[PDB]
């Protein structure tokens, strides 16, 4: 929308970001002890989008220190615990505010997670919900805040997923899901980041810089949702939206060691926010929560289903949002696509979630072998820029430089005839229905079905940045469009993570993966992730599950 | 088409000038201290037309400081810099046009490149600009003035390409490039000088005198844009834009260390320009700018061709102005045509940018062999003037003198029957597409291509008076008509620069060369530059490494 | 040169062609059946090179008649069809040579539009291109055979251009061109007759005879490139090669009722092909494809083009072919130059595709008038034989008489002086620029350029031998250098096509062809073709609008 040139741009999403980083402060109001320490900090930010700063080692451990026991003592609890204090009044929905609000300003400078804070209406939404106390105490999500996607439209704001060129793009308007949310008592206080062209597993933009890990200060945080895993691996939220159509809510989930759910197309509304390839509906994304807590998970699922979103939204299906009743579960393990075998970390949390679950009498766990994944790269290379990226490419008439990782996203896109886009979405039907008849062959002689599947999100923990090279173990589930739900597991372990010894790679990329994990010091305390894969709307399957593997 | 006395007619070239030079001084509105410094400066414009004046030793150093900084200020800021100002009204067009006013007269006097001011237009231009700033703000050079050679047609002048004999040639129009800058928000506010014939790598005429280089005032400017180089190298105008038919554009760029771009035959509108030779095609003429600043350069150039040149101009292709992607490159380093060999300060500047690609992972450096260079002379001998130069001798039916270096150029011109010119254009295709292949050959086994070759402008830096005795450093890329980029590298060092030991020269146009080097301090602080050369139309190619050799 | 009497050489061009025409019918095996009704066929072949024989009344209807539907399945299959039929395997390269070379036999006799056949290589080229089926089948003409007017090199022959003095000028290398086609799949399997000079809109040499219309064979095939149209006109050949300077390639495709491409200067290389005035660069020729099938000629230009030519023959500029996406279209109709007026044939055909244009909601039809078209004879008159046709008239040395057609070309040729040439080029680049401004005179009041003019090829259908006397209607385009496509519209209808009453001549040429019409049985079955002009490196516009024309 916009040609003036980036560098002036990049000043004004900084001084954007900087005037509410003042006001952030003021609402947080430190005192002399917090703002010394604070101010001590190293940095993710830098003085441009183009210095990335020099970040922590451990940022959670800097957090943790930094922050005091009156702050910690409301971030840290659960949310759906907190929301019994606000209901009780223990505590004021400001008082969580300003809470919170203080942990989002030093995860920010550790992390560089927050694009934009909304003080000033996150102010008025609490005041006003303490003074309706009486009236909406019993809303489901009273008095909690929230982050939100950048790329998530709120009034009075630019909505340019990372782009510098639609910093005049002013809406006067929220996402759908944001006001359901605010009918229920809850309210946005923070924009986390998010990258360019959205398309990368990590998350670096000209409007922001660099966002990094919340153990690790020398991993990326993953992405598109970088920013919201990043914010709620610190705690510094209560939950945030991502949006996912290439692992852009489970890889973020997975990297800051929480819990994100990649929920099925067509049950909470996302198709009001903005990304690149507006109008393209031959692989869509998908909306869904992340939250240090499971339970936070399912309660965010719950009330926006349960606000009955098909009445605003007509692309949504009229299916509840319903507990699980069943007793006896089986249960696939995806050890390998054996296209790129995971790194010993993940493996290690693969053989623990086994004995786990096998541990249970109530599991039978199976192998679940791959089925046909290079197809997946061969799809999804034509349909995610199915206009050869002419849309994307668009946007750096500011001159806005076009990064290594957007690179990858873009090279090979063709600019399809209607006919070729035909051709794929066929290829792409004809997948599905063959992987769901590969799904249903692991069904037993008495007509269980597989209720799910547990599987990697990433070859490896928290890449290095540059180097997220691969995504068929997210991307697998957009092209076929199952739920998936990222969890924790275990974090590296130096003595029992070291890299395998006469290892023979399978290609060239496997190569490239197993050189990567030169060492576990080089990943050290960076959480070990898995997720829990269901067919499509067995949504609260992977919750139930999920619950049970944290016990 | 004027047969009057030289003598009259070099008086009134000589009065139109004077004229100029007070209405500039004018409007241009000095103080005493600088009109009274300006008093005292050494000139370089003599008495006469054959009087060349006593030059400043450094001109570029009287120059900075003799004005004030409010001049300096403005002319001394990057142009793309100052566009900004110029935008956010934070300077008026008027306000720069007396800063650029007031530099090119200093400039005038100090190396006698102006031949004819235009401070009436300028400020009739800049007035309604500083005016409809609100409409054509948004233009991509409003309010930048800029230069023009003398044989560039504008409204109500005479052109002349410095003969005398058409100093009665007014034309009623501006050339094409002119109004589609004016389109764009500019406007040009001085005509430079340009020399007899055009066609020496110098700058003495009958209409101006004796041009003179920006930092060593022994030194010639260059040319035949001789006045463009000085007036940039002066850093007295934002941009000029000159021609190039055997160096003319990049010897002045690189004389004063400065860039100026050779352009690809067919990108932009040139042919409306007057030189001798009118309707001759075996060997075309080209047009590009010259600026201190290479984001100036490479502004103009897209601000050009966006313009869509080929609606009015049918000589022209419609090849968008497009940065390239490209990650990788592969550059040849061009250190001598094995006929005459470049003196030293040349020979370091390529040590110290090979020395530079090397050291970046990104480039691949190898050496670059000529092909048959002596091909060039031979070719060029017979298609420069082919009509014997009948149509260049009857502008001296006035009695003009002929200078020295214009008789190198004319000696041996023969006037080619059809047959003639048939056979040499057979020649010159054939040299071009044998040379294509060489430049081929150099392709690696993964077929990625040479992107450029860097080498010498000239076999030394800013020549001595009527010392241009070697074309083929620039005329070799005119016969192929690839684009070339003149860009700054360092400048003489009198330790490292010593000539070289018991040297054996190459043949006697070597040996002459090798005596013109007798030390470093005839040719003090001169700039020495060299070239970036290209296949036909990737004149973008060659910007973007030239923005990687100085970071 | 040679300068042997000319009959004996004529005797061995004749024995040259009757060589091959010997192999050709062993390779094509002819059973006894097609033998006999081949060997009792009417031929245009007579015996010795001034004796024309006995055409065909309807050669195609003989074509059709005497080949059997085991050849015509094939060859009057739309190659782009055949292309997938040979991809998938359904019929062996071997095989697709064997009818086509059948067909052009037959087409030889009827039309006598082959110089020689290449059975011997076509073979060779054939069976390894079955015998690599695997490795070579992606490529975009596997499998193609096509045919090359006699001016194009190809290895171990004589370039001659039809002049028989020329007969020992062997090269030992093809054409670029040729070797693309032949990276991508395609070779050619036959030469195509050309007459003496180039210089005539007929087929009539001293090589070969005189060639005729594939639909009516009392008139001419057209030229330059006249074994082209008959060729391709009878579909005895899937696409060909042609040139064009003043007509050549678009007389011959509207004469023959098929399509043909003079595609603009740079895109193609062409300057390797044969031609008198060796050298001469005032006025260029281009080439093209000449096809039955509007497919196919949008392909060659599509494979040509995607192999990046301009790495081969610098000429060329690097830009690429494309499909316009415009969906609205302006369009001009050139109903007449107001010089010589269309028949009544080639006014139907005007009126029909006006009538088709404006029934489509997306195209905007208006009136195209001339331009100066006066000016095209007068500079061509300069230009095309710019030595005084020297360089053709030592052609015949060997006593080859001279044409009445070839004589019209070279009446009143000067043998320019040097400065006669460049005031020419002067006028010659004037008149590009004056009529480019003509052509923007009819963008509309939203900006919107003219995207193509409708025109004729030539003032009436095929004319009767020796009365080409008007070139403009084609030469005005080659002296603009615009791309112009070749299309059918209609043929011929006696009750409709019958001479207009009370006509009023416009000049004594004007007289001459309207008094050429006698009736239209003098023309029976002679398609009626028109012209699409674009401005220049518009050509893809020119194929998209060709495309809905025929829809």
């Amino acid at each position: 929308m916009l040609t003036d040139n980036w560098k002036e741009l990049a000043g004004k999403a900084q001084s954007t970001f900087q005037k509410s980083l003042k006001q952030a402060i003021e609402l947080a109001d430190f005192d002399e002890g917090l703002a010394k320490r604070y101010g001590a900090l190293p940095s993710a930010i830098g003085a441009n989008v183009e210095d990335f700063g020099s970040p922590a080692q451990f940022p959670l451990e800097e957090y943790l220190k930094a922050l005091p026991k009156k702050v910690l003592d409301i971030t840290e609890k659960d949310p759906v615990e907190l929301l019994k204090d606000l209901k009780s009044r223990k505590v004021t929905c400001v008082e969580v505010l300003k809470a919170y609000t203080a942990a989002s300003i030093v995860a920010s400078k550790l992390t560089n997670c927050v694009q934009e804070f909304l003080p000033i209406e996150a102010l008025q939404y609490a005041q006003k919900l303490d003074a309706d106390y009486e009236t909406k105490k019993h809303l489901p999500l009273y008095g909690l805040p929230f982050s939100i996607k950048e790329m998530i439209p709120f009034v009075g704001r630019s909505v340019t997923h990372g782009s510098l060129c639609y910093l005049d793009r002013i809406v006067d308007y929220n996402a759908d899901i944001v006001n359901i949310l605010i009918a229920n008592g809850a309210y946005p206080f923070v924009r986390t980041t998010n990258p360019q062209s959205l398309m990368m597993l990590e998350c670096v933009s000209f409007s922001h810089g660099r966002t990094v890990n919340a153990y690790n200060g020398m991993l990326t945080s993953g992405g598109s949702s970088g920013g919201e895993g990043a914010l709620n691996g610190m705690r510094a939220s209560p939950f945030g939206l991502g949006s996912d159509i290439g692992g852009s809510i489970r890889c973020p989930a997975a990297f800051n060691g929480i819990y994100g759910l990649r929920s099925t197309l067509g049950r909470i509304p996302t198709a009001d926010y903005f990304s690149c390839n507006r109008g393209s509906e031959s692989i869509l994304s998908v909306t869904g929560p992340l939250s240090r807590s499971l339970d936070t998970v399912n309660l965010v699922m719950k009330t926006v289903i349960e606000a009955k979103p098909w009445l605003i939204d007509p692309t949504l299906v009229p299916l509840d949002w319903k507990r699980p009743e069943n007793k006896k579960f089986r249960v696939g393990i995806y050890v390998s696509d054996h296209i790129v075998n995971p790194s010993p970390p993940i493996n290690r949390a693969l053989s623990m979630v086994t004995e786990k679950l096998k541990s249970l009498g109530n599991f039978e766990v199976v192998t679940f072998e791959p089925y046909k994944p290079e197809k997946v790269t061969e799809i999804l290379g034509k349909l995610y820029f199915e206009d050869g990226a002419r849309d994307f490419r668009a946007t750096l008439q500011t001159g806005e430089p076009l990064l290594e990782q957007t690179r990858w996203a873009i090279e090979g896109a063709e600019d399809l005839d209607m006919h070729d886009q035909w051709y794929w979405n066929l290829q792409k039907q004809a997948y599905r229905k063959e992987f769901l008849k590969h799904w249903c062959s692991y069904t037993d002689n008495d007509g269980n079905v597989l209720d799910a599947v547990i599987a990697p999100v990433f070859p490896n923990v928290a890449a290095k940045h540059e180097t997220t090279k691969y995504w068929t173990y997210t991307s697998q589930w957009n092209l076929l469009d199952y739920p998936v739900l990222a969890f924790p597991v275990t974090k590296v372990d130096e003595s029992l993570d070291q890299p395998y010894k006469n290892y023979k790679p399978l290609n060239d990329l496997d190569k490239y993966f197993y050189e990567q994990y030169d060492s576990p010091s080089s990943f050290k305390n960076a959480p070990a992730n898995l997720c829990l894969v269901g067919l499509r709307f067995t949504d609260e399957k992977l919750v139930e599950i999920a619950n049970i593997l944290r016990n």
